[PDB]
């Protein structure tokens, strides 16, 4: 599922990532924008042999067990392709243990580089929440 800006904004709310750890939902809009252009179906591969999943490029490095990742870790107890559905659950889920984890949203390159310093509430600005 390719989501549309407010739509994804209104679904982020309802799964309690407004405001988490302080992280106001502009913040997880903009990641989302930069990570995975929306698309539930993102996936990419790091130089590490590592791959980056769903929404927000959840990477299989610590988070998720995609099979292929060698000496990796799956802190968040899914499989990786949990993360591709188009109900972002899994994703929300996982993105909360990752933001809770000392790193904050750093932890996403895309948001740390494009997000972070930035007016983030333009991301939500004209939807319905
Ligand atoms: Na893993
Ligand atoms: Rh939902
Ligand atoms: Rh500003
Ligand atoms: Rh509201």
């Amino acid at each position: 599922k390719v989501f549309g800006r407010c739509e994804l904004a209104a679904a982020m709310k309802r799964h309690g990532l407004d405001n988490y750890r302080g992280y106001s939902l502009g913040n997880w809009v903009c990641a989302a924008k930069f990570e995975s252009n929306f698309n539930t179906q993102a996936t990419n591969r790091n130089t590490d042999g590592s791959t980056d999943y769903g929404i927000l490029q959840i990477n299989s490095r610590w988070w998720c067990n995609d099979g292929r990742t060698p000496g990796s870790r799956n802190l968040c107890n899914i499989p990786c392709s949990a993360l591709l559905s188009s109900d972002i659950t899994a994703s929300v889920n996982c993105a909360k243990k990752i933001v809770s984890d000392g790193n904050g949203m750093n932890a996403w390159v895309a948001w740390r580089n494009r997000c972070k310093g930035t007016d983030v509430q333009a991301w939500i600005r004209g939807c319905r929440l």
